[PDB]
């Protein structure tokens, strides 16, 4: 089905919620010490 062709349903809201968890995994190992 052409899902993410015309209109991507879900997948522009989906990296939102992946946008929101993944920085705090960044903001982790490289948001201590030096």
């Amino acid at each position: 089905c052409a899902v993410e062709l015309r209109s991507p349903g879900i997948s522009r809201f989906r990296r939102k919620i992946a946008k929101r968890s993944i920085k705090t995994l960044e903001h982790k190992r490289e948001n201590a010490k030096e």
